[PDB]
């Protein structure tokens, strides 16, 4: 008849996991085109849409089952403790005063690294402090990288089909902007160690002077962008670069990366294979070595699996930690916008600038003053001994490939080994229901912002990838709703208890590596739910209930792929998790050149 739970009572020696996958039919081509229309029927549509639910079991959760928690809209976070070995920053000091005391918390710059580099040495990315060094040393100029960076996206058409890296690319203005701060470094006043740094923005944040189309073909003609964002202005107020709107899988309702719009971006390690969305153009241009660093948002992993398909540095910071006004994800419950770079030590100073909770979220979420993590590690390493990793050993090995579960214990029993952090198992309860409270919270927001405009006509504009779930968003009664969020308030009480016992919940960022892309789906997109499915398998803890994450690369697997480790840590946690994901990078560093990668600075 019906079931009921609690979750302040669960005896915790009886959980178990729910390893059931998304069982949904695939379809490309021509099949996808006409499975949309059914879906689009007055009559045989909701009757399809209807059985998915029912199939999946998200109509006996949201329907069938009594829940005695009280609705949780938005994550509410404790009087959490305050972080050991951290330099408090500001929240309202200037991104370049930020920056400085960023710097300080950085190991001493070797210039071996940039100049008399060693001949027969491995291979390397070019970090944020080496074009800074080089551009004080007059060794080269903002200009000079300008226009290097422009020839490789008209030589190879990086701003044009089937493979573009950007949507939206103005070459007069790259000059224009690289001009000012060549003239700053030839004044000898430098605004801060991000001035003549190139920085991609996501096509879902509004950068000047392009218009926000968030991979759409429309989106220009309804709304208008007439000023900057709050994390683009950020990173112009340091002397920034910003480049150009990247492309994404469109409205960010995919995690393969699919833009049967613009073209689908390629993975810079193999052209034939998915890239990973949401932030599928920003993670690839940073991972092909164009740019140092690009911002994106994160609802459900945007910003994290791409960088674990790509091999770079994705951080998902705290719901509320980065201010959002400026964007097509304003008010959502489960986005924040992280940056996207090679190195730890370019990620965690794009976030020293590009941080700063908005008014709106300083009152109602109250933040911890943010703090940075000494990232000189000495004296230090005691620090990072003293954590507790928190694995979940049947989540952890619920990976489609057995290179994944083998290099991220590997890293695992290197931390143990190499610090002494403890491998404590932990448990996740209720991780179906996590999969189902998630897709409406990130579906509803979105489907309501672009009803105005879907009621207008300009459904037809959009993408069948798109169409397909908008369908099914439809289906989402504001009932559904309050009892999913319900289910937030369950899986934040867990989570909150899990973080009582460790301090970092150390997942796989994916649950395989890149996958190739179907030749059928590059016409009009796909509609595999099985496969944009089992990359948010580890990724939606962090969105709806605000956790920080990050995803580090850790190894590659037989075929070279790359593999990107997750640490989820408490909130207002961001020097908690960058300082750990630093030990993992100096404990992995990367080591293959992708097949797509342009040498920068010869």
């Amino acid at each position: 008849y019906q079931v009921m739970k609690r979750a302040s009572e669960v005896d915790l020696s009886t959980v178990k996991y729910k390893a059931e996958t998304m069982k949904a039919p695939h379809l490309t081509g021509l099949s996808f085109k006409l499975f949309v229309n059914l879906l689009e029927a007055p009559l045989i549509g909701s009757l399809i849409v209807d059985y998915l639910k029912k199939d999946n079991g998200m109509t006996k959760i949201f329907r069938n089952t009594v829940i005695p928690e009280e609705p949780m809209f938005r994550p509410e976070f404790p009087s959490q403790e305050p972080e050991h070995d951290v330099v408090i920053v500001g929240e309202d000091e200037s991104p370049i005063d930020r920056l400085e005391t960023a710097l300080k918390c950085l190991p001493q710059y070797d210039p071996s690294r940039s100049l008399h580099a060693d001949p027969v040495s491995s291979f390397r990315y070019w970090k944020i402090r080496d074009y800074a060094y080089a551009y004080r040393s007059k060794l080269t100029t903002p200009l000079q990288v300008a226009k290097r960076i422009i020839s490789i996206i008209e030589e190879f058409g990086y701003d044009k089909p089937p493979t573009p890296f950007l949507i939206r690319f103005d070459a007069n203005e790259v000059i224009k902007q690289a001009e000012a701060s060549t003239r700053r470094f030839e004044q000898g006043n430098p605004i801060s160690v991000l001035d003549g740094i190139f920085v991609t923005i996501k096509d879902d944040i509004d950068c000047l002077p392009h218009p926000t189309n968030g991979g759409t073909t429309w989106l220009h003609e309804d709304r208008s962008v007439e000023k900057d964002s709050a994390v683009v202005s950020k990173l112009r107020s340091c002397g920034a670069i910003l480049l150009g709107k990247a492309n994404m899988h469109e409205l960010g309702m995919g995690t393969t990366g699919n833009n049967s719009n613009y073209g689908t971006t390629r993975n810079p390690h193999d052209p034939k294979r998915y890239t990973g969305g949401s932030s599928s153009g920003s993670a690839a241009i940073v991972a092909a070595g164009l740019c140092s660093a690009a911002l994106g948002t994160d609802g459900g992993g945007a910003v994290r699996i791409p960088s674990a398909l790509c091999g770079i540095t994705g951080l998902k910071t705290t719901y509320g930690r980065t201010d959002m006004t400026g964007s097509l994800c304003e008010g959502g419950t489960v986005e924040i916008i992280g940056p996207l770079a090679s190195s730890l030590e370019d990620a965690f100073l794009v976030y020293a600038a590009i941080l700063g909770s908005s008014s709106a979220d300083r009152y109602n979420l109250k933040p911890s003053p943010p703090c940075f993590p000494k990232l000189l590690s000495h004296n230090g390493s005691n620090a990072i001994g003293s954590l507790r990793l928190g694995k979940y050993t049947k989540w952890f090995n619920d990976v489609s490939s057995s290179d994944i579960s083998d290099k991220c214990e590997d890293i695992l029993k290197l931390l143990s080994n190499n610090h002494g952090c403890k491998v404590v198992e932990i448990v996740v309860p209720e991780l179906e229901e996590m999969r189902a409270a998630h897709v409406i919270s990130i579906g509803s927001p979105t489907l309501s912002s672009l009803t105005p405009y879907c009621e207008a006509g300009k459904n037809s504009k959009l993408s069948y990838d798109t169409r397909t779930s908008f369908a099914i968003f439809r289906s989402f009664s504001a009932s559904d709703y309050i009892a999913a969020q319900c289910l937030r308030r369950r899986l934040m009480e867990y989570h909150l208890n899990i973080f009582k016992d460790v301090d970092v919940i150390v997942t796989p960022t994916t649950g395989m590596t890149a996958p190739v892309i179907p030749p059928d789906a590059l016409k009009n997109g796909e509609t595999n739910i099985q496969v944009t499915t089992d990359l948010m398998r580890f990724v939606l803890a962090a969105n709806l209930l605000g956790f920080p994450a990050i995803s580090v690369p850790v190894g590659y697997d037989k075929e070279g792929l790359p593999i990107g480790l997750q640490i989820m840590g408490r909130p207002w946690a961001e020097a908690t998790v960058l300082g750990l994901a630093a030990a993992v990078e100096e404990l992995a560093p990367v080591t293959k050149k992708p097949a797509i990668f342009y040498d920068i600075l010869n």
